[PDB]
């Protein structure tokens, strides 16, 4: 909190965390004893933030029980009530938006420009399930007879969260948001590599208004995400982070039949045609492949341009893939930052290096790099890259690299592509760029992904639904669809008169 | 079908199967060569109905490419237009409501006064789907800046059904109905025990004017089931059954993130309270432990009596339950069959066997039985029994049966029998006769149950919503809620102008 | 019933109608006494059909307590169970679907080929609303501190029609369709020009098994229609027809504070952009200003074309006008039957006539007719006319004709025609042929108009709803929507503790 | 918004009123010249507040211009948009809750107690419609033949408020929320009696960030609500007032086919059975006649007692009232301010007198009453009146008195009191106090009116919806079913291929 305040001052290479990061019980957990831990590092210097001591079985419990305890309490309360504590909250965010933005960037990596929109995503998710929760409600139909029936929304009891680090408060706000708008009490473990900025929001929801302990945080990774999965109190776990873990979350859910839901990975596809309007067309690919370094599940990785045009639109790109000025990324005018971790880095460079050696033709970036300024020399930075000479086999146009790595093939007939892009075991997200309103929808309709952009892309508002198709996962965050993920009805027959009975 | 139509004159014992039971690509296959079969009973007599040849992976594969093919076709239909062939499908069911339902009891052993309402069941759901295909819809909202979203409803693609076999044609009923209102394509495969009537709604489906190969059946059990549950192709699976397997199911569906609903099992209480009307409360007891062999998993077959009327309750209750008259199940004036196998009969049996070595107090029933008619003397039946000093501790009272086995408690405060009730791991259903308009609901609200009856108890509509709690599973069958559980939803978002880049 | 039943051998100036048109309490009432009369004539023909009787306060009042009788029975019904007999009597007009289209044509004047369509259109409707009354309900909201609500949706009680010439059965059933499928009990009275095919609908019902009285039918004109608004026991009326009297009606039904809808006329606009597919267009332009005589409420008689693309646009179109076959409309091949009366004929050639007197240029068409047949001698045909050099200011391009008269303007930008295309009191419909996804939406989204057709025209989904904007009227015909002019929601609050008194 | 500050020193008989009361274009006009004026008193002492000057069509007319221009601006904005303004403005009423509640007190009469939750009311009221703007959407339908419709949720235009008196903030509250919400401008006209709070709001709104002139006010009566009912630029009417005038109010809106809503008045039923609890009886009777001195439309004024517990009943009940302290209203332990006017007050006593002129017998209260305190020797007080010996036929028993007068009457069956229970042409409320759960529905079901109230009475929370059946009107307040009445559905329906054309 006084770090948060202490922001205004500080700058790249400067901070260092040391608060307590484990959270319930309405407080942040001294955590005492060795306890092996982890380094959290700073992207942009490759400098150590603090040490991050992750929760076993027994504190874990204790943050269960803590939700549990308060469950009780708002689940009790009415939606209008639920409400203002929310509204609150989200004032709060509002009202912190910059620090919160800036200590965001510092842990994470992505620039300043992105993170701001991020927080502002944030409240925005809070504030909308907020204004969404006096809505919750259920049916009441007449039977034959006489008699009638009636549901009831409920909240599931505790849920847990599981996040991923590419936009650490975002995505906790976008778990809590609906679960709490719901009733539900809930209990989340941040990326180990960016536990810092999860914990704050719990304190915000405290200091908002919420009954003692709704809100908890663990640290950790795999052996702490998996007492999650395994607490018999957990009624429901919402995951977001690779297809191979996501399948292991699943697995173990089962043995409680916990309520699931997952927002896997994907290597979505952006489909170019040549009526298009270049601009906005080069704008999309762009757009669609480096945001936060290029760390974003939605990402349009693999673009298919029109053959026609692939000269032009192939040019006019490598050339502003090249004027992407990397750096510090508490700067404004930086427009990417380093990547999340050294291993992370030499992953990507990895890709990149196999690619060529399948005959991939690298049209720029794809190399280590080492800013001017002297304190980021230690940074997890590399130049954006664009590939050309691409194959529907070759693994980086099959695989998720999650780096800034863009992919470029060309195609020359609709039927064509659609069977290629459709071709992968991924469904989140997809992308076209064309100007004939029918095949707009058409292609739209028959991409099978759960998120279909048209002339535009990377764009993800609150008041629509989000999730996957395939392996990419099921369940939905945002939009009111969502609500459903988070309660369950309860159908209650009420007889008027007497019992028909066989006996 | 000829089958069918020689129902009119089939009598218990009389009856043999003959047909294939395997049915895909719109016929009945043949199945040869020696292959390992099993033998299907007609449970009032202990005959032999028929052997039934289980599916391998080859068989499984060739369904679902079937349903694959038939799929592409059907979902290309509006809901309008799959609302037709479905109206006419029903139709058909509800011309040869009897014949098929004297089928049902032959293989089932449930009385065909029953058999007839199971029937008329799944008619109606088929029915109800029908009409609300043309209701499919997703939304359409304006977002910030000209740009607008809007979401698709559309099918998850082939819809893997695992039936139980209490209740074989309403089942399968109630997995098709919903499964294709929504464009999806089906295949099932019905108990061993049960595997005659389902093939016949897969032919009726067909005759009504679906593509050929959208409903599919492929006989078998565990080895079967599994094959389901891995094939890469099934979009869904939909189980039905116990939660052991159950548990099972949902891990096998997490290799390839498959959609999964489970309706398991149940061990829900019925609460008597002192102001109720006796006769209607006997009757729910009663209709709440005793229809099909009480082989129903909704069965309240943990009663909670209020002491002070116990001994009245008990008394009339134990009186009615000995007034059951057990034998030809094809008989109108038969209130039970036999039960569905020799095994089940020995387990129900070997329950109330270790209930008195506990301390349990039976005051009826419990025990095999022989019909005087001679036909029956090999039929697997048991007359229904009522446990008395019943303990929360003893196996009887915490372990579902599934067999006519009635357990009665005495209580004392409203707060006490909640925290009792609610005590299990189950949460499928719970009822409560009571006259206090506060109380009812009251109860109602706290009971952890997804169904709860108020003065009756075993009604089923379709017009609500039916599933479990905690362990009992999730998602619905029936109501409306169930389309979102057969259909996803593609989030489209359309650009109106330029793109907003970053690059 | 009979007639219908002769109609396979019927032909063009050879039935003639005997039966009584008033209908209520299950049969038809045989209207004795002088009784001033109206003729109805074969449009096609001029020949008097029959005379047709008017109800006065007596017998109105007897259709109202009739109706009212059978609400009471109808109304106790549940969905699921009103949904039978609804889904019975489509089943029907299904199977009867030609003669009764072929009768229809008679009275109306409308072709076969279209009349085919009507029908279809007439059993899919409420074929539809069936299938939505078990959907029909209301909802369960829990309050601040254990209270609780509940809305039920309600019938409104007795719903009176007053029907339209254009479509006679169509509209009726559009009317009783969703009516029913609420609850509600009917009265409707047709067009005094086509009093015939509306009383075989409601026959129908009856023998559907609806309670006897739930559908009856008056005839008469503005005196009856008058009777029935100022009624006591009707709750709310449908009116469709002209703007002025739409306004008339409105009035009486407010000294009862009836519920009111109104699907009055319009003036539609239908623009045409240089970068649509002119064969589409031309398409659109004619199927949206020449079915059923082009007297369509719907029509697009506004025609907007882009300068640049005028000439060849305005030339194919007035070659396909002229290639429009007027004749017999019992006949395949004919395009075009005669209007409905003499008086309308000579009011649609009046405005033809002063269009050419205020600066209208005549292509095509726009003159009396006389078929080859001799037995079309004195039908009431005229050709298919098509105006050019027409300006905002013209009468013809300001009024409703409601006859085949296609007025075509120039334009040259979009800001332009969208100011003078919402330039009306009206606001039915409208309609754009172009190629680009963003204009398309754009010029939806800004036209004035309670529909928009985007790239055909005409086209009347039952899925979706249906109804004017300004003074076309208001409330919705079809789709979902139209439920909740038919039903109500009582509110019913319950407190589950004590009262919170300030006494 | 000064005197709103100073409120905090204000106290009964010392304040008085300077500013102008029309405001619109966001200020308030001088309305200079003579121009008759209206006094408006202070209900409490008698005392003339200030004049009022009523607006003609001059004023009338730039007050909707004024709107006209910020709709154009307000309805392109985004529901999230029009939210975070909507979201402040209430944060700001609840900021100045007190200060405004007493200034309420000041003009109309009711006491603080009251006020303050009047007020807590409005500013919920908009802060859950403003949570509701996000959702606001339309839907998107899969038709035959790959075309596919949507319909797109917009605004109606310039909506015209004609509010009441009895809760001139709340009111005026009720019908902004939803209008802006869904994206319309509004203009209304509080009751002359009370023209003062109204305003305030509108001043808020144009402080939160709304577009100037989107809100405003025009004082006045007949005369003007006349002009806006006539004003060819307001596209809807929401009236709140008596039945005789909603009458005239919905013949006006005719002639423009305008869209109308009606919150007309009622003679609401109480009805008691002899199983309930005396005490939440006695409390319900109670609230359900004398908050705000009795002049609550939805007041069960008419309440019936089942013969056994009458004595009882009646005694605690005409105790009850008589400890009812009426006062300065300003005064916290203060239970009844003085009525609205003079004339009000005449007319409340008028009723009683000519209630015992028929029969009545006035157990307590009915007559003019002057308080100790000197300064409300002028104020408008008369006793709460509880009558006793009442007929079905008394005028005080058909009538609507709009007073504190309770009419009780005794019954003995349930059949009994629903037939006399619903006879009467209003269909506001209705009530019921009994403990048997199936009574309760069941009574709650037969009553015809749009809200029931079960073992409670007077709450109206802003979850529910609110309304009228028969002559009470139509349409409702509150809830989501409103937005229906604040919003049309454009049907788009999309071509993807060519047109079928029939020439």
């Amino acid at each position: 909190a006084q770090l948060v305040d202490s922001m205004p001052s500080a700058s790249t290479g400067s901070v260092v965390v040391t608060d307590d990061l484990n959270y319930w019980g309405g407080r942040r957990i001294k955590s005492k004893d060795g306890a092996t831990t982890e380094p959290v590092f700073e992207p942009a210097t490759g400098r150590v933030l603090c040490q991050m001591v992750p929760c076993g079985a027994e504190e874990v419990d204790q943050a269960v029980q803590s939700a549990q305890a308060a469950y009780l309490k708002w689940s009790k309360m009415a939606g209008i009530e639920r409400s203002r504590v929310m509204l609150e909250a989200a004032r709060i965010i509002r009202e912190r938006r910059d620090n919160i933005a800036k200590l965001e960037v510092i842990n994470n990596g992505k620039t300043i420009t992105e993170a701001e929109y991020d927080i502002d995503a944030a409240w925005q998710c809070i504030e909308y399930y907020a204004g969404l929760a006096p809505t919750l409600s259920g049916q009441h139909i007449q039977l034959p007879g006489g008699a009638f029936a009636y549901t009831r929304r409920e909240p599931l009891g505790v849920c847990a969260g599981i996040l991923a680090w590419n936009y650490p408060f975002m995505i906790a706000a976008w778990k809590c948001a609906p679960a709490l708008a719901c009733g539900n009490a809930v209990v989340f473990k941040p990326s180990p590599m960016t536990p810092v900025t999860g914990v704050i929001l719990a304190e915000i929801f405290h200091e908002a208004g919420v009954p003692v302990g709704l809100v908890n945080v663990v640290q950790g990774g795999a052996e702490t995400g998996s007492l999650l999965c395994h607490h018999p109190n957990v009624a429901k776990v919402s995951f977001t982070g690779s297809v191979p873990t996501g399948k292991k979350v699943m697995e173990m859910s089962a043995k409680t039949v916990k309520h699931v839901t997952l927002e896997l990975g994907g290597k979505s596809p952006l489909l170019i045609f040549k009526d298009c309007e270049l601009e906005n067309a080069v704008r999309g690919a762009l757009m669609a492949n480096f945001l936060t370094q290029g760390q974003v599940c939605t990402n349009g990785t693999r673009v298919f341009v029109q053959r026609e045009i692939m000269p032009q639109f192939l040019e006019e790109v490598v050339k502003r893939t090249k004027a992407i000025v990397v750096g510090d990324p508490l700067l404004t005018e930086t427009r990417m930052g380093g990547l999340i971790s050294k291993p992370q880095l030499d992953k990507v460079l990895g890709f990149v290096a196999q690619a060529k050696k399948e005959g991939a033709r690298v049209l720029c970036g794809g190399e280590p790099l080492t800013p001017s300024d002297p304190k980021l020399k230690n940074g997890y930075f590399m130049s954006p890259c664009v590939l050309d000479n691409c194959r529907d086999d070759m693994t980086c146009v099959k695989e998720e690299i999650f780096g800034p790595v863009m992919s470029v093939l060309p195609f020359d007939t609709e039927e064509e592509v659609l069977q290629r892009a459709n071709n992968t075991t991924f469904g989140l997200a997809s992308g076209v760029f064309t100007r004939d309103i029918s095949r707009a929808h058409r292609v739209a309709a028959n991409l099978e992904a759960g998120t279909c952009y048209i002339n535009t892309y990377s764009i993800s508002p609150v008041e629509v639904p989000f999730g996957g198709y395939k392996m990419s996962g099921f369940g939905r965050e945002n939009g009111q669809a969502t609500v459903d993920y988070y309660s369950q009805l309860k159908t209650v027959i009420v007889e008027m008169g007497d019992v028909d009975s066989l006996f």
